[PDB]
């Protein structure tokens, strides 16, 4: 089997991107955003403190014929942010695209962070990092695409976001047509969960590229671009007026600035995120300062390639018996 769908910016600045999400029977569709980083699968509810619900369509598991009371399980995630949400666990029919899974613990949370509460757009997430991150206690559960690997046609799925435009994730099947030449593959370390790899290196605009071995993850549900204190100030020093302020939380430039690229190495392949992809825009509506999408991971304890790197490339998570990353232009 396979599965296509595709995949939409919540906003002009590429904030998050939202995919549609059949669940249950009747299906109730919801817009969930796929998290490379993390493998909960859960979703608004009929079940959600009605406070913290501003928008959401919900999922109503009372509705659903297929939908059976996980007896016990309850789960509780923190994300890197600061956000979090819980709940307790139904299992459900989900499909993606045309790719459907029976039996799939769908968390119907009860509580969600304010972060959650104020995206109107986003319904809920779809964790694709390893099932070994699941929080649902007492019995660990899996994700989307564990539960659907064994079915699918190849053991793979594909990242295609786009820039201030939709874009695609498949499951089971490369898009040859998708990419321009080869996919670079890399190794992944998953002793952490996460589709965890190493870059080889970086470039700022057309500087000379640095060979340094840059560990990371691939992380579909991080908007920007977070690597080691050194690599983001010799980017930002490439660009005039630009500061970091612990007022704002990080990088800012003056928005009358042309952002140089930044590339990032795959091997000995090479990935350019164009300038333009490291704009997020005014700090406050009509200020001239602009944050950036590039930002130092000193205080997170990891580096991530977020959806700024991830959208200058296809990206493949190849879920084999030995999981790889690859990375093609495109
Ligand atoms: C900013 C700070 C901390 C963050 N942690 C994350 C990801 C890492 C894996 N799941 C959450 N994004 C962050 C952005």
């Amino acid at each position: 089997s396979t599965g296509s769908a595709t995949t939409t910016p919540i906003d002009s600045l590429d904030d998050a991107y939202i995919t549609p999400v059949q669940i249950g029977t009747p299906a109730q569709t919801l817009n969930l955003d796929f998290d490379t980083g993390s493998s909960d699968l859960w979703v608004f509810s009929s079940e959600t403190t009605a406070s913290e619900v501003d928008g959401q369509t919900i999922y109503t598991p009372s509705k659903s014929t297929t939908a059976k009371l996980l007896s016990g399980a309850t789960w509780s995630i923190s994300y890197g942010d600061g956000s979090s949400s819980s709940g307790d666990v139904y299992t459900d029919t989900v499909s993606v695209g045309g790719l459907t899974v029976t039996g799939q613990a769908v968390e119907s949370a009860k509580k969600v962070s304010s972060s959650f509460t104020e995206d109107s757009t986003i319904d809920g997430l779809l964790g694709l990092a390893f099932s070994t991150l699941n929080t649902v206690s007492p019995t660990q559960q899996k994700t989307f695409f564990d539960n659907a690997k064994a079915s699918l046609d190849s053991p793979v799925f594909t990242a295609d976001l786009g820039y201030h435009a939709p874009g695609t994730y498949n499951f089971g099947f490369i898009d040859t047509t998708a990419y321009t030449g080869s996919i670079t593959y890399t190794a992944v370390s998953t002793k952490q969960g996460f589709w965890e790899w190493t870059s080889t290196g970086y470039a700022v605009g057309s500087g000379t590229f640095k060979s340094t071995s840059i560990d990371g993850i691939a992380d579909t549900g991080t908007t920007l671009l977070y690597l080691p204190a050194t690599v983001v100030s010799a980017y930002w020093a490439q660009v005039s007026g630009a500061k970091s302020s612990s007022s704002v939380g990080g990088y800012v430039f003056p928005c009358s600035a042309t952002l140089p690229s930044f590339t990032f190495g795959v091997g000995s392949a090479r990935i350019v995120i164009p300038g333009d992809y490291i704009d997020f825009g005014p700090i406050s509506t009509g200020s001239s300062s602009c944050f950036g999408g590039i930002q130092s991971s000193a205080g997170i304890g990891i580096n991530i390639f977020g959806d700024v790197a991830l959208k200058a490339a296809f990206v493949v998570f190849n879920g084999a018996t030995t999981p790889t990353l690859g990375f093609a232009s495109k």
